[PDB]
């Protein structure tokens, strides 16, 4: 949809997947912002790119989304969740992709480049974007996370 931006980044492990996802979503008429890296550096550091995406999502945490890729998804998930207003979900199977939105209201999707195929990652992205937050008891739970980070 034209009303929000999707920010995408990776470390050096995820450049091919990042382009596949970015171009896939652009064809579907999403607003997609590739924050890098734009060339391969075997030694680059996933937190730098996680914070680029997460700091953008933080500015529009109710509308914008992030996609972050690293070897397992773990590092970018840890880093992105440090950012105020960010709820980052690590998904490695289509079987949990919708739930990350439905229950956890995630605004950042974290993916594995080394342990999940390109095809499965595209399916994860598609189901995450198609799903909707279910609210209710899940809103009460997310509210507790937001309150902790704001008050601690
Ligand atoms: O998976 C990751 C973080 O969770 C990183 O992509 C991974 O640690 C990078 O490994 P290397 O420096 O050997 O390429």
């Amino acid at each position: 949809h034209m009303s929000f931006n999707i920010f995408i980044a990776s470390d050096h492990t995820g450049l091919t997947l990042k382009k596949i996802i970015s171009e896939h979503l652009k064809t579907k008429q999403f607003n997609v912002v590739d924050l890098g890296p734009n060339y391969f550096d075997a030694n680059d550091d996933y937190p730098d790119f996680a914070f680029l995406v997460a700091d953008k999502v933080k500015k529009n945490s109710d509308k914008d989304l992030g996609i972050l890729i690293c070897g397992t998804g773990v590092g970018v998930c840890m880093a992105a969740n440090k950012v105020k207003g960010v709820l980052a979900a690590l998904v490695v199977s289509e079987k949990t992709a919708a739930l990350a939105r439905q229950h956890d209201n995630a605004n950042v999707l974290c993916l594995s480049s080394r342990f999940v195929t390109d095809s499965e990652n595209i399916k994860i992205v598609d189901d995450f974007l198609k799903a909707n937050f279910e609210g209710g008891r899940h809103q009460r739970r997310i509210d507790k996370i937001i309150r902790y980070e704001k008050e601690t």
